């Protein structure tokens, strides 16, 4: 979903 981020790590999926 677009950006996902936590925990420190982010998540670019799309």
């Amino acid at each position: 979903r677009g950006k996902w981020t936590y925990n420190g790590i982010t998540y670019e999926g799309r």
